[PDB]
């Protein structure tokens, strides 16, 4: 697989992005890949951020579909046209395929001022995707009008950040250990189940179904781990507490304030492990992730930010701790895949790891209804 290995760049904090072409002339954009949504969405108009956008006029396998699509979200919306296209990966499978295509015309707090991409990848199910799941998402297209395989694995190493998107296949180089996979609870986002939350091998003991409250989806279009409110509260109260070695202002945890050491030495070791237990393959068996604050305390480009964050919309599993394991998108097997990334960043003492089994009771009671 050496030819998609390092095929993802990005700015700390603004995604990352694999090369595409469309259209035939090709034309070359910089795509994020997002795996919490299901469009696949390029500029088409000159705004003034980005570099490049997808000039339709000049593509003769072009095909307007005659219908707009309008994505309003939290804080921005974007908004375009649908058609056809012809769409090739250069640092991917040799294949082209004619997937829908979604010509941004107008969007706000949409593009990054800043940033090197051009448009947005949906990796995720039809159910999601906009305006409804007759629009078949590109990697729908993608297996079904060639013979790659149904699977794509992600690597995120995390100014400038690198990774890489394995479309078909598995790459074992780039991970250390083994797999453990968990089950994509249901087709529309990658939801799973969390069964169980340790800080510092100590039980936050919660009623697992808070965990899950009301989605746990994993997703590399977010930067942080996002957790649920009752949840995030208590594990910041854990945290909080693992490391009284230290005090910090409220509006800091909250995600409001930035916090400041000295460039002569990073201190770490005050700071708690975090623990995700994840249901198994099998009943009543479980495996655990664990991160280390090097990935939850990001630096701004010294003072870091707290990268775990509050959530409306339930768990994310954003780079965070995307960016401590290789994972392993098994759509085929209907299975999400987690071991310890060969490229993630770790000191002496302490090290990211994909540990089972457990056991663990009454995991499906962990979801929501
Ligand atoms: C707020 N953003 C998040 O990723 C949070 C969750 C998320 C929201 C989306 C909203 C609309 C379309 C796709 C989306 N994909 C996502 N993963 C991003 C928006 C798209 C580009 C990067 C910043």
């Amino acid at each position: 697989f050496v030819e998609m290995v390092d095929n993802l760049r990005g700015k700390s904090g603004q995604g990352y992005y694999v090369e595409m072409t469309v259209g035939s002339p090709p034309q070359t954009l910089n795509i994020l890949v997002d795996t919490g949504s299901s469009n696949f969405a390029v500029g088409a108009a000159p705004h003034p951020f980005l570099h490049r956008y997808y000039q339709r006029q000049l593509s003769s396998t072009y095909r307007d579909l005659r219908k707009g699509v309008y994505v309003p979200y939290t804080q921005g919306k974007w908004e375009g046209e649908l058609g056809t296209d012809l769409v090739s990966i250069p640092h991917g499978p040799n294949v082209t395929v004619r997937a829908n295509i979604a010509a941004i015309t107008e969007s706000d707090k949409f593009f990054i001022n800043g940033s090197n991409w051009e448009g947005i990848l949906g990796l995720a199910y039809a159910e999601i995707a906009r305006p409804d799941d007759s629009l078949e998402p590109f990697f729908d297209s993608l297996v079904k009008q060639t013979h790659v395989p149904n699977l794509f694995s992600l690597q995120l190493c995390g100014a400038s950040v690198g990774g890489s998107m394995i479309i078909g296949g598995i790459d074992h180089s780039l991970y250390t250990g083994s797999l453990w996979y968990t089950p994509i609870r249901r087709e529309w986002y990658y939801e799973v189940i969390i069964v169980r939350v340790e800080i510092n091998g100590q039980d936050l003991k919660m009623d697992c179904k808070e965990y899950n409250y009301d989605k746990s989806i994993v997703d590399s279009g977010t930067t942080n781990l996002r957790l649920p409110k009752k949840v995030f509260e208590a594990a910041v109260k854990s945290i909080k507490a693992a490391s009284s070695t230290e005090k910090f202002p409220d509006g800091f945890w909250l995600g409001e304030q930035l916090v400041c050491w000295q460039a002569g030495t990073t201190p770490w070791n005050i700071f708690p492990v975090i623990s995700l237990y994840l249901m198994g393959e099998v009943t009543n068996q479980s495996f655990r992730i664990t991160i280390l604050p090097q990935q939850y305390l990001r630096p701004v480009e010294d003072c870091y930010k707290f990268a775990i964050s509050q959530s409306s919309t339930g768990t994310v599993m954003g780079a965070v701790i995307m960016e401590g394991f290789y994972v392993v998108f098994d759509r085929a097997r209907k299975r999400i895949g987690f071991a310890v990334s060969a490229c993630h960043v770790h000191d002496e003492f302490r090290t990211a790891a994909v540990e089972g089994p457990f056991v663990t009771l009454d995991m499906e009671d962990c979801g929501y209804n």
